[PDB]
C-alpha cells in the first residue's frame, strides 16, 4: 500500500532545505521509505527532483543527515537501469567515493552498498563507477583487518566485475587480482566465497 501520495512530493523536496533540521530529516525519512517500495515509487522520487538535494547532503558532517541521505540514494539505485543513471547524472558519484575513505565503519558501510547498488546496472553503469575512481580505494580496503569492511567492499567490486570486458580489464589494471587471490583463501566462509567469485569473473 502506498503511505504517501504524488502531489505531497514536491514539499518533500522543498524540505530537504529547510534550515529546521528535524523537518529536514522528516522528509529524508519519508523519501528513503517511498524509495524502499519499487521502481513506480523509486520514478516518482526522481521526477519529482529530489536527486539534486540528496546529493548536496553527501558532503554534510552530521552523521545523522548523511546516513538518510545515503539510504535514501542506495534505495533509488536499487531500481531500473535508468534510474541507476540519474543518480549518476546527479553527481552522486565523487561523494560516494571520497566517503570510501572515512575512519566512519557506519557511514563507510552505507556508501559501499550505494555503490553496489550503482555497480548492479549496465555496463555503462559500472564504466561510471569506474571513472570516479572507485577501483583504488575499493582495492586498498582489500587490505583491512575488518572482515565487515572486506565483505562490504567484495559486493561492490565483484559487481563492477560483473560487467563487460573493459570493465574487467580495469579491475585487473587497478592491481585488485593478488589481493583477491589472497582472500580467496579467507577462513571467513563469506569473504572466501566472495573472493572467489570475483576473481573468477576477472579470470
Amino acid at each position: 500500500h502506498h503511505h504517501h501520495h504524488g502531489s505531497e512530493l514536491p514539499q518533500m523536496v522543498q524540505q530537504l532545505n529547510s534550515p529546521d533540521q528535524q523537518e529536514l530529516q522528516s522528509a529524508l525519512r519519508k523519501l528513503s521509505q517511498i524509495a524502499s517500495g519499487g521502481n513506480e515509487q523509486i520514478q516518482a522520487v526522481i521526477d519529482a527532483g529530489a536527486l539534486p538535494a540528496l546529493v548536496q547532503l553527501l558532503s554534510s558532517p552530521n552523521e545523522q543527515i548523511l546516513q538518510e541521505a545515503l539510504w535514501a540514494l542506495s534505495n533509488i539505485a536499487s531500481g531500473g537501469n535508468e534510474q541507476i543513471q540519474a543518480v549518476i547524472d546527479a553527481g552522486a558519484l565523487p561523494a560516494l567515493v571520497q566517503l570510501l575513505s572515512s575512519p566512519n565503519e557506519q557511514i563507510l558501510q552505507e556508501a559501499l552498498w550505494a555503490l553496489s547498488n550503482i555497480a548492479s546496472g549496465g555496463n555503462e553503469q559500472i564504466q561510471a563507477v569506474i571513472d570516479a575512481g572507485a577501483l583504488p580505494a575499493l582495492v586498498q580496503l582489500l587490505s583491512s583487518p575488518n572482515e565487515q569492511i572486506l565483505q562490504e567492499a567484495l559486493w561492490a567490486l565483484s559487481n563492477i566485475a560483473s560487467g563487460g570486458n573493459e570493465q574487467k580489464q580495469a579491475v585487473k589494471e587497478a592491481g585488485a587480482e593478488p589481493a583477491l587471490e589472497q582472500l580467496q583463501s579467507s577462513p571467513n566462509e563469506k569473504i572466501q566465497k566472495e573472493a572467489q567469485e570475483a576473481l573468477e569473473k576477472i579470470q
